[PDB]
């Protein structure tokens, strides 16, 4: 979408355009799914090396 | 052996007669192998349900 009227006011921040965020959606989604998952075992094996 | 005069005088304490140890020393050697191994087994696992 684009959503602003050509000629008119905008206020700086304003949201002007929106690419379809499908994929980054989803990339980012993804992405913490990974995350959550290594972290989680990673600080569960730092309690292992200590034993 | 049979270490004693029979008809003669012995103490209380005194060896009488050995018994072939060959396989007594060896089980117990091999008995002590074992606990040595189940031993550190077990005080390595008393940390980890620790944690």
């Amino acid at each position: 979408k684009r959503l602003f009227k050509e000629g008119s006011d905008v206020k700086a921040g304003q949201q002007l355009y929106q690419i379809d965020p499908a994929t980054y959606e989803a990339d980012y989604q993804s992405a913490q799914a990974n995350l959550a998952s290594t972290q989680e075992q990673a600080q569960r094996y730092k309690l292992l090396v200590a034993d």
